């Protein structure tokens, strides 16, 4: 799954904003519009198994152009809300969940 950060310019958001996967699999977050943007997992809400700090990106590290991408093998079986840190509050959060 290609996780679409800025959903057709006029929702700031992901599409898709709820979605599934199995342990072992790769999300691609990539842009579209409303730059810059990145993906961050949220340190409170992920599994206990994991660290978000290896599947966050770095916090001076953002997608500024159309086609940049951003991407992870995830596991560990437990729901994985990430969000972008600009827009998290003003509502871009996505639901990963590996089941
Ligand atoms: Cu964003």
């Amino acid at each position: 799954v290609e996780v679409l950060l800025g959903g057709g310019d006029g929702s700031l958001a992901f599409l898709p904003g709820d979605f599934s996967v199995a342990s072992g699999e790769e999300i691609v977050f990539k842009n579209n519009a409303g730059f810059p943007h990145n993906v961050v997992f949220d340190e409170d809400e992920i599994p206990s198994g994991v660290d978000a700090a290896k599947i966050s990106m770095s916090e001076e590290d953002l997608l500024n152009a159309p086609g940049e991408t951003y991407k992870v093998t995830l596991t560990e079986k437990g729901t994985y809300k990430f969000y972008c840190s600009p827009h998290q509050g003003a509502g871009m959060v996505g639901k990963v969940t590996v089941n």
